[PDB]
């Protein structure tokens, strides 16, 4: 038996809203340490990695390590029935279904759902040092990608110790954004150690941006010929990293 | 002459946005106590019963009982030219084939004057047995609508069940099941509260497609009443103001 | 070099919004006294008449009086990328392209650039039978509502009264607007200076276009006389105005 309790139900709500259109099916991998999800997107370009930790949950227990294939879209549906202040409570029974329990606080309302669960079959993500690491705000990164998605299909991200520039070009013109190294946690911090210039796909960056309601900031980690890492930290919980290789032939 | 003056024009706006995709064309029965409307839905499944009483009108005049057939879509489209705070006046002539809607704007700045084509509708008076139900549940408007759409994504049907300690709503479907439980409230101001009075535990199944229709009457009241007994239709009731009410009748699905 | 600077970029965004749906390609006629535009729409039916006087800009430069062929829809997709308190500056250098630079209010700095292109007429001054001043949103809601009733609005003006009418398959409507009186609050008041009474009939789809400029002013004026086009006027703060011209129907 596995029964984890999360006071911050909105966190689950937001995770699933993020991933629901990115992947359709994913193997949540339940452990003594916490929850882990590693997957490639349906078109097998980007790579998602979610980590939630025992310590984050109000209550956590896991007597057998589980490997649940879940339909992201169906879980999205079931969680959408939860208020953004409910105490979601996940539970299984070494397992054919996944039980969810929403508990709206300060109201005698209690919801109790069971999701049909899938048979699904990992992958490698080597923690490595990155040439440059921008910690900017989530809203601004979102904004920037949204806007440049109307000029071109791809984005050119250039970095150095003075600031970060994001560029794009299409049939309908040319465009540049220039952010400068900058107080209240709403500032840019480039810690670049090497001349990093990389091109990525705005479709998939915009897919990444949906985790924005999870963090006020977002870090972008990158080096030559190495998949970009967009990470949104969750809280006490771990993180929701996104990996995208730049386009080269 | 028929002439009725409603200060809260929003009442009529909301009544007709509630009854629009359900009923495509109804027959309003105007008389001395007020306006009544009573109609099957276009799929002949649910029954709608609106009652606006003469007392809620600032000015109520009816010289001759009317059965004026209105295309509810055209009425909604005309009432969408009325303002949330507009005083709305209904006027028809005794020998009239049109209904004149007249919207007075708050500071007398503007007055709108619309005229809507009537039509002849041959409609029988579907009877409505006056029953006493096994249990009645008072509960917030929005909370009910919230349960009813949420379960609409898990199943297409909703099993309501009633006992002295609260009321439960359940559904099943091709991705699992769900079950929402509400308890009788004591304290909750007080518009928000889930009270029940019961004579007998009931457990009935209803199509969610139609309950969601009904929940489009929510703007009308911060509460809703569910009335239930075995082998008799569910009644979902919204009081308008201390003026009348909108009632929906849905029939359960058969018992194994 | 043309270089014009505006601290309320919101105003240009609103202009491109108030124009992108009538014209696709326009010719900014830019000179020392301000920027101008006076174009017919895609169906040669309506007339649009943009005027940003240079004294309204915070930094205005014009070395020569140029005609910039500008795809308004592409200009608008670019203008979408700027913020509402943003600080927008246009530049055209020696000859060829248009540049749009948005200074975030913040550490952001945006540099967009679009291609120009290789694409007039006369509008005379006039003393109209009827001038009606009203709140922009009110006239907007009138056109919005009456569009759901019919495809043509009869606007008839007389003393103590302006009256909008329409009719269609489901019925007919007639909205009567009165001149506000002993409370003269200026931008929520209606005012009818009525030289000689008039009836005119206009297509509501074009008026409904014009109302897209509604966010530019809290008032609007309607100038109108027999057998001559109606002038819908949205005075852009205090640097110019925007003007729509529509003759009666059939």
């Amino acid at each position: 038996m596995f029964e984890a309790r999360l006071v911050q139900g909105s966190i689950l709500k937001k995770v699933l809203e993020a991933l629901k259109d990115l992947i359709n099916e994913a193997c949540w991998d339940i452990s003594s340490s916490g929850v882990n999800l590693q997957s490639m997107d349906s078109s097998h370009v980007s790579l998602v990695q979610l980590t939630l930790r025992s310590e984050g949950f109000d209550t956590y227990r896991c007597d057998r390590n589980l490997a649940m294939g879940v339909n992201l879209t169906s879980m999205s549906k079931i969680l959408k029935c939860a208020g953004n202040e409910d105490i979601i409570t996940l539970r299984a029974e070494d397992a054919d279904t996944l039980a969810l329990v929403f508990e709206a606080p300060n109201q005698e309302k209690v919801s109790d759902y069971e999701m049909k669960l899938m048979d699904l079959d990992q992958l490698g993500i080597p923690e490595q040092e990155y040439s440059c690491v921008v910690k900017m705000p989530s809203g601004e990164f979102a904004r920037i990608c949204r806007d440049l998605s109307h000029i071109g299909d791809a984005v050119v991200i250039s970095c150095a110790k003075d600031g970060v520039k994001f560029s794009a070009s299409g049939e309908l013109g040319n465009g540049n954004i220039k952010l400068s190294q900058t107080k209240e946690e709403e500032a840019v911090t480039i810690e670049m150690n090497e001349p990093v210039q990389l091109t990525f796909a705005l479709r998939y960056l915009n897919f990444f941006t949906k985790a924005t309601p999870l963090s006020s900031t977002v870090t972008l980690s990158m080096s030559a010929d190495v998949p970009l890492v967009v990470e949104y930290k969750i809280a006490d919980m771990g993180h929701l990293k996104y990996y995208l290789a730049p386009k080269i032939e």
